C-alpha cells in the first residue's frame, strides 16, 4: 500500500539517512509556517532563517507546480510573508479538488541556470525497480521516455556503478560523472533501506558547488513500518488535497481505528436520496458502480463499508451516523437506504441485524418522518431470522423495508430501488482428490472446514496431513471427519512435518504479516511442495517480489497474499474461501461445474460461486489471487492454466481498476492462445496511465472478443446466456446431480442461534468471570478497590455473597492476622517443614501441612464456635451449662490454656475482645462465653477463653447480630464450616512461611532418629 | 440427549481415555475385559500391565511387579513420608 508522504518529511529523511560522497548542501534547511503557527518563533528557533534569499511553496501533495506556477521563488522576508497572504489559509482549486491551503514550506533558494538541473526517479514495478533519469531537469523535460535512460534493477540483486556509468550516463556532463553517479548509487541505497515504492526528485541541481534536492515525491510501502519505525520515527502521511472532513467523518474514523474492523465512510453528496451502507469492500465498489450506472452520479450519497464483523455498539453508532445524515433534509423522489451486502463467510447475518435494528428502532421517529425506504439484501450464516427480525422492524415501525435472499441477484435490489423493474515449471494441475496440504499455524476452524467440506465433496482421505505452530510441541489436534473423531498431527518444525508426510503438495500460510516471508522463504527449500497459498495481509511489496522471484525460480504456484484462497469444487478447498458450510450447500460447491473464475477480491469470490450457482452448471475451479499489489499468481497465469485443463469450459474474470494486466489477456486472445469462452468484467468505475480504469478495460475487453456485460447487473444474465450458448453447441452436458453426505451441524452453532437446549450443571452463586469486569458476588472488581475494603470484604463477598459492614471486614482481617503462624512445633506446621525439608513445592509443602487442620489441630473453631451456639440456642444459664459439660464427659471446647491466663492474659485474646467490645454492636454470644469463662476460672487460674474460642463465639456474634444475615444463613455458615475456612486461610500464610524459611535456610531431609520411636511389633507374624 | 440421540448434532470431546472402557456389558480394561483378566489368572501385575502401558506383559514381568511393589512397601516409619503420615492420623 504505496501512502504518499509529504516532501518535508521525505526530505528530512534524505537529509538524514543517505550516505554518500557527494555532500548534500542546505542540510536541515527547511521550515513549515502553518495557520495553527505564529512566525517568531521559527525566526527564534532557526537564527539562519532570515539571513539568505528564501522560496516558499505548498506541500500539500499538489503535482506540477512548477509548469502551473504556483511556487514562490526568490523571497526575502517581504516575500514570505505577504506571499502566503493571499495564500496561507485560503481555499483554492488544483486539477479538481478544491479545499484550504494551510501547509507550506520554506526552502533556502539557490539561483542556478537550466543546463545544471537534472531529473532521477525510482519507481517499483512487479519486475524490479526502475531507476529514470534525464539530464534536462526542471519543466523543460522535452522527449520524456525516449532520451531519459532506464535501468532495470532486478530484487534481491546489487547496483553496480559501472553498469550506472555505462548505461544510464550517456547524456551526462563528465565532471559530475561521479559527483551524480554515486550519490543516485547513495540514493539507491536510500531507496532501498527505507522501503519506499515511487521516489522522484524533480528538479535536481548538480552545480559546481554540489548537489541541491530542490523538489521531490515520495510514495512509502505503509505496511512496512515494523521493519523500519526506527528510520522513519513517527512518518506522517498527509491526506489528499481536497475539502474539510464533516465531524461524522471523524467519528467514524475513530470508530475505525479503535478495533480490528473496517468502518469506512467518505460521502459524496451529502444532500442525496440514495444511501448506501453494504458489508464488503468489493461488494460496496460493484453498488456504487452500479448506482452511478443508473444515474445516480449525483445521488450516491456516500461511499463506504463495514467489514470484519464490527461489533454491535460498532455497528450501532455507525448505522446510527449513517441514518442521522439522511434525515438533515429531504429529497422529494424518496430517500432509499440500501443495507447490501455479499454473502457472509461465518459471521452470523443475524448478530449485525440485531445491531442494524437497535439502530433504527432507536431512529426510527425521523425514518417515518422523512419517508425513508429500506432495502436489505444479505447471505450468508442464517441469513433467513435476520431477513424475519429486518421484516418484523419492517410490519412493526411502519418503515417499509423490502428484504431479500440470496435468491435474488445482489445488486438488482437498486433497480427495484429505483422503479427500473418490479419488486417480487509451473504445473497446469494443483488440487486432485489425492492432494495433501500442511497448514502452518494454529487455525483450527479453517482446518475445520476444509475437513467439512472434503467429507461433504465426497472424498476418502483428509487433506490436512498435518499442521505446523512453532509455539508448540508435537501432538495431535482432534477433528471431526463426517461423524467420526481423527487425528490430525500438529508439529513444531516444518522439517519433520515434510518428512513424515511425503504425500503433500500444497501449503497454506496462516502466518501473519511479519512472519509470511521467513516460512515461505523456509517453505521453498522443500521440492515437494508445488504451490503455497498466503492468506496473509500486509507484506511489504519488497518481500513480496523476493517470494515472486524464488518462486518463478524454483517453479511453485504463489496464490498471492490477501488472498482468501481459492476452492475447486468437489476437489479441495484453501482454507475459509467459501465459507461456513452453509453457503458451500447453498452454492452447490460439493460437484465439479463447467465454469472457471478468477477474481482479485475475497468479498466477489463468494458472490460470484452464488451467480454462477444460480445461473450455470457451478464452478470447476475458482482462485481469488489477493488485493495485494503484486499478487504471486496474475490473471494471465491463471487463464493460460485453465486453457490446458479438459474439465472446464468457460472463464470467467472479474478484474479491479489499475495494473494493465486484462490488456495480457487481450494480446492472449487475440493471439490465438485462449479459445476457451471468456466472460470478463473489471470493477471499480468510479467516474463520477488514462488506459487503467474500468471502462478502458471494458471496452477493451469488449472489442477483443470476450463477452462483456453492460453493468454488474446483467452479468448473471449474460453468463447464462454464454452457458446457453454452450450446451446449445454440444459441448457442455450437465451431470446428474446426486445427493451429498451430511454432516451433523454443530453444538457451538446451534447453542449459538439456539436450537438445542443442554443442562447446565454447576450452579456457581459467586464470581461471574466473563463480561467487562470480574464481577464479584454481585459487585465488580473496580467497586471493590474504589469503595476501599480490604480481604475483609472480599471474603465477605466471595464466602457469604453480601457486602459486610465496615467494623467486621476489619474483623475479619483480625482474625486471619491472629491465626496465621502459631510456631513451628503445632502439628500442621510440622508437616509443611517435613514436607518442605524433602525439597518439595509450595503447593505440596502447604497441602502436606494443610491436610492436617482436623478435628484435634484446628478444629477448636468449630467446635467451640457450635459448642457455645448450641448451649445458648438452647437458652441456659451458664451455671447449668458448665455442670452439664462436666456430666457428660466432654471438656468444654475453646476453654483452657496451657501457661497464661488470669493476671497473665493472652495478649491476643485481648486486642480480639477489645475490638469486639468497641465497633460491634449487640454481642450477646461472646457475653455468655465470658460468663463461662468466669465460672471456669474460678474453677481452676488456667481455663482463659482461647484465641480459638473467642474467635468463634465473636464469629458467630458478627454473623448473626450485624445486618443482612437472617438466623438460618447465620445458622447455615456455622455448620458449612466457615470457620474451618478462617482457620485454613489464616494458617495458609504461616504455613507458606514456614516453606519459604525452611527452603531459604537450606535444610536437608529429615529422618527422624530410630531413638525417638520404640518399635513394638510381633513377635512371629 | 435427544438431537444427539437421533444424531443430527456434532459436540467435540475431551478427555481422551485410552483406557478402562467403563459401560456396556463389562468392565473392559485396556481392551481385556475383566473375566479374561481372572481367567488368565494374571494378579496385580497384570492389570498394572493393562491399566498403565495397555500392554499384556508376560507372566514373568507381572511377577515382577508385584516383586517391587512387594520390596517398596513400607521402610519403617522414620523415613519422612512415613513420618507425615503418622502425624496426620494422629491428628485423627
Ligand atoms: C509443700 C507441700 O508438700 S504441699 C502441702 C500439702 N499438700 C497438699 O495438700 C496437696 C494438694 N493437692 C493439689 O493441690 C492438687 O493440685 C489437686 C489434687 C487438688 C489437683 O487439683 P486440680 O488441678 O485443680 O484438678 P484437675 O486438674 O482435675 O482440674 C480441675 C477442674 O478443671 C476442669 N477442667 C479442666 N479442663 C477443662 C476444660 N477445657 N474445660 C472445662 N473444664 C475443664 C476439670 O474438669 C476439673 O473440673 P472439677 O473441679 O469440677 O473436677
Ligand atoms: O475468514 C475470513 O477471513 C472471513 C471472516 O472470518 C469474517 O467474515 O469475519
Ligand atoms: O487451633 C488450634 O487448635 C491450634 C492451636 O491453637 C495451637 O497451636 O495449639
Amino acid at each position: 500500500s504505496a501512502k504518499a508522504i509529504s516532501e518535508q518529511t521525505g526530505k528530512e529523511l534524505l537529509y538524514k539517512f543517505i550516505c554518500t560522497t557527494s555532500a548534500i548542501q542546505n542540510r536541515f534547511k527547511y521550515a513549515r509556517v502553518t495557520p495553527d503557527t505564529d512566525w517568531a518563533r521559527l525566526l527564534q528557533d532557526h537564527p539562519w532563517l532570515l539571513s539568505q534569499n528564501l522560496v516558499v511553496k505548498p506541500d500539500q501533495l499538489i503535482k506540477r507546480r512548477g509548469k502551473l506556477g504556483l511556487v514562490g521563488v526568490n523571497l526575502t522576508l517581504d516575500g514570505v510573508k505577504s506571499w502566503l497572504k493571499p495564500r496561507l489559509g485560503q481555499e483554492a482549486t488544483v486539477g479538481k479538488a478544491t479545499g484550504f491551503l494551510k501547509n507550506f514550506l520554506i526552502e533556502p533558494f539557490v539561483p542556478h541556470s537550466q543546463a545544471e538541473e537534472f531529473y532521477v526517479c525510482i519507481y517499483a514495478t512487479r519486475e524490479g525497480d526502475y531507476v529514470l533519469f534525464h539530464h534536462e531537469g526542471g519543466v523543460d523535460v522535452g522527449d520524456v521516455d525516449a532520451k531519459a535512460q532506464k535501468l532495470l534493477v532486478g530484487v534481491d540483486e546489487k547496483l553496480n556503478p559501472e553498469d550506472i556509468k555505462k548505461h544510464l550516463l550517456v547524456h551526462a556532463p563528465e565532471d559530475k560523472k561521479e559527483i551524480l553517479a554515486s550519490f543516485i548509487s547513495g540514493l539507491f541505497n536510500f531507496y532501498e533501506d527505507l522501503y519506499f515504492t515511487y521516489l522522484e526528485i524533480n528538479p535536481l541541481v548538480v552545480t559546481k558547488d554540489g548537489v541541491y534536492v530542490l523538489d521531490l515525491a515520495a510514495k512509502v510501502d505503509a505496511t512496512a513500518d515494523y521493519i523500519c519505525k526506527v528510520k522513519w520515527g513517527d512518518i506522517e502521511f498527509p491526506p489528499p488535497f481536497g475539502r474539510e472532513a464533516y465531524p461524522e467523518e471523524a467519528y467514524i474514523a475513530d470508530l475505525d481505528a479503535k478495533s480490528g474492523a473496517s468502518l469506512k465512510l467518505t460521502l459524496l453528496n451529502p444532500k442525496g436520496r440514495i444511501w448506501t451502507m453494504v458489508a464488503g469492500g468489493g461488494a460496496s465498489v460493484v453498488y456504487s458502480d452500479t448506482i452511478c450506472d443508473l444515474g445516480g452520479v449525483n445521488e450516491l450519497a456516500n461511499y463506504g463499508e463495514y467489514s470484519g464483523a464490527p461489533s454491535e455498539q460498532q455497528t450501532y453508532d455507525y448505522a446510527k451516523t449513517i441514518l442521522s445524515l439522511m434525515t438533515r433534509e429531504k429529497h422529494p423522489d424518496g430517500k432509499i437506504l440500501i443495507i447490501g451486502g455479499s454473502i457472509a463467510n461465518f459471521t452470523n447475518v443475524a448478530a449485525t441485524f440485531k445491531g442494524i435494528v437497535r439502530a433504527i428502532r432507536d431512529y426510527q421517529g425521523p425514518l417515518k418522518e422523512h419517508e425513508v425506504t429500506i432495502f436489505v439484501r444479505r447471505g450468508g450464516p442464517n441469513y433467513q431470522e435476520g431477513l424475519r427480525v429486518m421484516g418484523e422492524v419492517g410490519k412493526t415501525t411502519g418503515i417499509p423495508i423490502h428484504v431479500f435472499g440470496t435468491e435474488t441477484h445482489m445488486t438488482a435490489i437498486v433497480g427495484m430501488a429505483l422503479g427500473h423493474r418490479p419488486i417480487p515449471g509451473k504445473s497446469t494441475t494443483l488440487f486432485s482428490r489425492h492432494t495433501k496440504a500442511i497448514v502452518w499455524g494454529m487455525q483450527t476452524r479453517a482446518v475445520q472446514g476444509m475437513l467439512d467440506f472434503d467429507y461433504v465433496c465426497s472424498r476418502d482421505e483428509p487433506s490436512v496431513a498435518a499442521m505446523v505452530y512453532p509455539f508448540t510441541g508435537d501432538h495431535k489436534q482432534k477433528f471431526y471427519w463426517g461423524h467420526k473423531e481423527i487425528l490430525i498431527p500438529v508439529f513444531k518444525n516444518m522439517a519433520d512435518a515434510m518428512r513424515k508426510h511425503p504425500e503433500v503438495d500444497v501449503l497454506i500460510n496462516f502466518a501473519s504479516l511479519r512472519s509470511a516471508y521467513d516460512s515461505t522463504m523456509e517453505t521453498m527449500n522443500y521440492a515437494q511442495i508445488r504451490t503455497i497459498a498466503i492468506i496473509a495481509e500486509g507484506i511489504p511489496e519488497a518481500l513480496t517480489r523476493k517470494l515472486i522471484k524464488k518462486a518463478d525460480q524454483k517453479g511453485v504456484t504463489i496464490i498471492g497474499p490477501a488472498t482468501v484462497g481459492g476452492i475447486k469444487p468437489g476437489c479441495f478447498k484453501i482454507g475459509n474461501t467459501g465459507g461456513m458450510l452453509d453457503n458451500i450447500l447453498a452454492s452447490k460447491l460439493y460437484r465439479p461445474g463447467s465454469v472457471a473464475y478468477v477474481s482479485r477480491s475475497g468479498g466477489m469470490s463468494n458472490e460470484l460461486n452464488n451467480i454462477i450457482s444460480r445461473t450455470t452448471d457451478g464452478v470447476y475451479e475458482g482462485v481469488a489471487i489477493g488485493g495485494d499489489r503484486y499478487p504471486g499468481s496474475t490473471f494471465m497465469d491463471h487463464v493460460l492454466r485453465y486453457q490446458d485443463t479438459p474439465g472446464v469450459k468457460m472463464i470467467v474474470v472479474l478484474g479491479e481498476i489499475g495494473g494493465t494486466e486484462e490488456y495480457k489477456i487481450c494480446r492472449g486472445i487475440k493471439e490465438g492462445r485462449l479459445t476457451k469462452p471468456i466472460v470478463c468484467w473489471c470493477i471499480g468505475t468510479c467516474a463520477t496511465q488514462a488506459s487503467e480504469t474500468a471502462v478502458a478495460k471494458n471496452q477493451a475487453l469488449k472489442e477483443a472478443g470476450v463477452f462483456v456485460p453492460r453493468s454488474f447487473d446483467e452479468l448473471g444474465e449474460i453468463i447464462q446466456s454464454v452457458y446457453e450458448d454452450l450446451v446449445a453447441n454440444g459441448v457442455i452436458v450437465p451431470a446428474q446431480e446426486v445427493p451429498p453426505p451430511t454432516v451433523p451441524m454443530d453444538y457451538s452453532w446451534a447453542r449459538e442461534l439456539g436450537l438445542i437446549r443442554k443442562p447446565a450443571s454447576f450452579m456457581t452463586s459467586i464470581c461471574d468471570e466473563r463480561g467487562q469486569e470480574l464481577i464479584y458476588a454481585g459487585m465488580p472488581i473496580t467497586e471493590v478497590f474504589k469503595e476501599e475494603m480490604g480481604i475483609g470484604g472480599v471474603l465477605g463477598l466471595l464466602w457469604f455473597q453480601k457486602r459486610l459492614p465496615k467494623y467486621s471486614c476489619q474483623f475479619i482481617e483480625m482474625c486471619l492476622m491472629v491465626t496465621a503462624d502459631h510456631g513451628p512445633a503445632v502439628s500442621g506446621a510440622h508437616n509443611t517443614i517435613i514436607c518442605a525439608r524433602a525439597g518439595k513445592d509450595l503447593v505440596s509443602s502447604l497441602t502436606s501441612g494443610l491436610l492436617t487442620i482436623g478435628d484435634r489441630f484446628g478444629g477448636a473453631l468449630d467446635a467451640a464456635a457450635k459448642m457455645f451456639s448450641k448451649a445458648f440456642d438452647s437458652g441456659i444459664i451458664p451455671m447449668e451449662f458448665v455442670n452439664k459439660m462436666k456430666k457428660e464427659g466432654k471438656l468444654i471446647m475453646g476453654i483452657g490454656h496451657r501457661v497464661k491466663s488470669i493476671n497473665n492474659p493472652d495478649m491476643r485474646v485481648q486486642i480480639l475482645k477489645d475490638y469486639v467490645r468497641q465497633h460491634f454492636p449487640a454481642t450477646p454470644l461472646l457475653d455468655y462465653a465470658l460468663e463461662v469463662e468466669k465460672i471456669t476460672t474460678s474453677k481452676k487460674p488456667n481455663l482463659i477463653l482461647n484465641v480459638d474460642g473467642l474467635i468463634g463465639v465473636a464469629f458467630v456474634d458478627m454473623l448473626r447480630n450485624c445486618g443482612s444475615f437472617t438466623r438460618e444463613e447465620a445458622d447455615e455458615y456455622i455448620d458449612i464450616g466457615a470457620l474451618n475456612g478462617i482457620f485454613v486461610l489464616g494458617r495458609s500464610m504461616g504455613f507458606i512461611g514456614h516453606y519459604l524459611d525452611q527452603k531459604r535456610l537450606k535444610q536437608g531431609l529429615y529422618r527422624h532418629p530410630w531413638d525417638d520411636i520404640s518399635y513394638v511389633l510381633p513377635e512371629h507374624m
